């Protein structure tokens, strides 16, 4: 797996080179292009590259090796990097809105001295780079428009998910009544499940020439369920994770977020425990945040998570057995293995 | 002209209706859709609608009236509203980054209590709505991909212009040496000239089936020059404009912006006057901002602007005479008339 990763990261230098080549033809925007490189180098590198690697691995498993030529394989890891750019755009913006401190083992881009809210445009430039690369490498391809629409839809989906997340998590207002299982499943479906799990497999499918409605609908049933689990896992790691491993500091309690943990807490809270949560949740005070963590540990939520993860993996495996065909089960199995029991 | 405007604004209620119809099929995202309507109602309404109206007026002048059917005309004002959505996205984001107080006669969306930096996602949703409308009304059209790429390119262009603007205007740092005419022309070309003047005429050209490289290149020569003047006019109105008319408070001096006014000031400043500008520019202090305004008025920059506007209009008119053909000169003349001597 570490060999798959290294080949993918080795292509980033050319991705930057092609995206910052504009300085030759237009020396006037030289500084802007130099800032884009700085934004690319900081915000697209450091992660696990699960989405980008999924595009590359799913492409090799869906396309016949006699068809996988040098150009065809370059297009596959360029689209992989396009998904990594979509990730970069989403995270730079989300770290501002969530008032987060760290990302991928370093300070958040907006928290850097000399950046600040300029990071909003930087996030937008990262998004702009997807369509630049799609045009430079896939314009003459039959799946060109299908990939453009798939990335556009992925953006709208996450942004609607982001609207739901932000409306359920108001700063200064107690929203315990909206923290339900039905609300949670609606948020994470749009917010994470589509771009993190459906988008990479669907992009590799369109590139393989699998554009069928039924085929895409079947992959979606598995992948949207995989995405729900991945977000539940991220919600657990925000509180019970190790920041040296995760590369980020948790803010869900301070930010009044509709975390899977608070949904589970409210399902098992006594009237007394509900007031402890009402009085201490969604506030900046360290002592208040510590009080909520103590209640989660008291309701044995880390073990509730361990049981969920076991039942969830068995459900996703049952979904692979039901809907994988005619695609190789390894397509969905490889991604499932890379996220199950994850600590990063 | 006021009759052209009223018909265009009357179509906004249907634009909202089609974009917020998702609540029927998906009641789970109801609140998110309700927030999108609130974002659309606040941020896409209030302006002069020059870009949206340009798409509609240029379409009727380029397409034969026997071909202008009910569906064909609906597609024209939908693409007009798509340009107004691109404007909304840019302004919501720019008002955060510029730390502006008002927009279109009301408080900035991000300055609204309960909104704040959530406005970043709201800006992104406005951008998402362009491609939603392009898909719902122009997917079966021969110019579909051409319009998608034209809006994508318009975004990258403005965002690169925005990178240049923000890098030349650092908070806390004296950047008088970079405030040159060559730097100014580079910023506003990418930042404003492409999306505000080229994008509306080019979209109406593609819809009329005029996709020729030479035809688009010729319109670009006129329109990019028109855009340079429009930004110069906006830079003048930031200081010498009336906020009841403009609907916005100026921040260029406080924000250390490479304004056309500071470029002209530095070209006419004595060594003594240069130090007055160096000591008082780019700071929040009201007295410091007032000192810079006094120097501009002392160098007679409002009259320097009046002479520029006269020479600029004659240059753009000469460009219409050179490059309008085979397009009707009214296409470029109508837009020129709507921005020349502007106070809004
Ligand atoms: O990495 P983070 O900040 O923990 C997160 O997962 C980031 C994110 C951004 C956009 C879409 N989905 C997740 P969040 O939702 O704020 O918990
Ligand atoms: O409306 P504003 O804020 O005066 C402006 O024109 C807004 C704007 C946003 C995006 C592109 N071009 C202009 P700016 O450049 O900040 O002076
Ligand atoms: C969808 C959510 C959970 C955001 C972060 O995802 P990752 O955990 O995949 O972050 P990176 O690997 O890209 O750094
Ligand atoms: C390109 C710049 C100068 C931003 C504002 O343009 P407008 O003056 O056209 O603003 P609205 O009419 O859309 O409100
Ligand atoms: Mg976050
Ligand atoms: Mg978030
Ligand atoms: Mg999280
Ligand atoms: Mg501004
Ligand atoms: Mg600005
Ligand atoms: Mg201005």
């Amino acid at each position: 797996y570490a060999q798959e990763k290294q080949d993918f990261v080795q292509h980033f230098s050319q991705i930057v080179r092609v995206l910052t080549e504009d300085e030759m033809g237009h020396p006037e925007i030289g500084d802007a292009i130099a800032r884009l490189k700085e934004v690319l180098e900081y915000n697209a590198i450091g992660g696990k590259y699960n989405r980008g690697l999924t595009v590359v691995v799913a492409f090799r498993e869906l396309v016949e090796p006699r068809k996988q030529d040098a150009d065809s394989l370059q297009r596959a890891w360029t689209v992989g990097w396009c998904v990594e750019l979509l990730q970069a755009f989403f995270l730079v913006a989300d770290d501002i809105m969530d008032s987060s401190l760290t990302r991928r083992g370093q300070i958040c881009w907006y928290q850097k001295p000399g950046v600040g809210l300029d990071a909003i445009n930087d996030a937008n430039l990262l998004e702009a780079c997807i369509y630049r690369l799609l045009k430079l490498y896939c314009r003459e391809q039959p799946y060109y428009l299908n990939l453009i629409e798939l990335f556009l839809q992925s953006s709208y989906q996450t942004e609607i998910g982001q609207t739901l997340d932000l409306l359920t998590a108001p700063q200064g207002n107690v929203d315990l009544v909206r923290f339900t299982e039905k609300r949670y499943k609606s948020i994470v479906k749009y917010l994470t499940a589509f771009y993190s799990f459906y988008l990479p497999i669907a992009a590799a499918m369109y590139m393989a020439g699998i554009d069928g409605e039924k085929e895409h609908a079947n992959a979606k049933k598995i992948l949207l369920e995989m995405g729900e689990f991945f977000q539940i896992q991220d919600d657990y790691l925000d509180l019970f994770g190790d920041p040296s491993v995760t590369g980020k500091i948790g803010t869900d309690i301070q930010d009044n977020k509709c975390s899977w943990l608070v949904v589970q807490c409210l399902q098992r809270a006594t009237p007394e425990q509900y007031q402890i949560l009402k009085e201490n949740y969604g506030q900046k005070e360290a002592e208040k945040v510590a009080r909520v963590k103590a209640l989660y540990e008291e309701l044995d939520l880390p073990a509730v998570f361990l049981q969920y993860e076991e039942d969830s993996y068995s459900h996703i495996m049952a979904l692979i057995e039901q809907y994988a065909a005619p695609l190789p089960p390894a397509v969905f199995l490889g991604l499932a293995r890379k996220i199950y029991k994850r600590r990063k």
